[PDB]
């Protein structure tokens, strides 16, 4: 299937609905008033590497000063990938804001640095893929029991706070996803 067919769940956090130029849905936040803080703070600025009919997606974010995370139920088995995006608004020095992502508890991206792999007010995404077969969920070589909903948590340490901006989900592998242009 073709890339917005694909797509089986996808979210704007801390924002409104909105398609992006390869026709994805984001879908207004599903935690709003729940759990975390959503925030505009960035829709001052011009967001860098991202196509600029899109840069409300990283604009807007859900952050929080504890662990947080998003619960997404996933109908039948087959291959899958995770694509997250993120911006640092605030800072513009290393290891001022650092945090880890899991994924069922399997640490997936360990000590996320956004402005040391990019800089300030600039589009950062990470591209897990992973399969979901026989009863099992398999990630970076390791496997567990999966019951029909993943876990995906942004873990608070001791550099400021876990953030996302946008995330979804595509049945296929990590060639049919698209990618953002190259930066030094
Ligand atoms: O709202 C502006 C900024 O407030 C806090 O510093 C948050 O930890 C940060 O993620 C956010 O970008």
């Amino acid at each position: 299937a073709g890339l917005p067919e694909s797509v089986i769940w996808a979210v704007n956090a801390g924002g409104e609905a909105h398609v992006d130029v390869h026709g994805i849905h984001f879908r207004k936040d599903p935690l709003e008033g729940r759990v975390g803080r959503a925030s505009d703070y960035g829709m001052k600025l011009p967001i860098l590497r991202s196509n600029p009919e899109d840069q409300i997606l990283y604009q807007t974010e859900r952050y929080n000063e504890e662990t947080f995370g998003y619960e997404v139920p996933i109908k039948e088995e087959g291959d899958y990938v995770l694509v997250l995006k993120f911006a640092e608004v605030y800072f513009a020095q290393s290891q001022q804001k650092v945090f880890d992502v899991r994924l069922n508890g399997h640490v997936v991206v360990k000590d996320l640095d956004i402005f040391d792999r990019v800089g300030h007010s600039t589009a950062h995404d990470e591209i897990i893929p992973m399969s979901i077969r026989k009863g099992k969920l398999s990630v970076q070589g390791e496997v567990s029991t999966f019951t029909g909903k993943l876990y995906i948590e942004f873990v608070k340490g001791y550099y400021d706070n876990p953030k996302v901006c946008a995330l979804y989900i595509m049945a296929g592998t990590v060639d049919d996803v698209p990618k953002l242009q190259p930066h030094p």
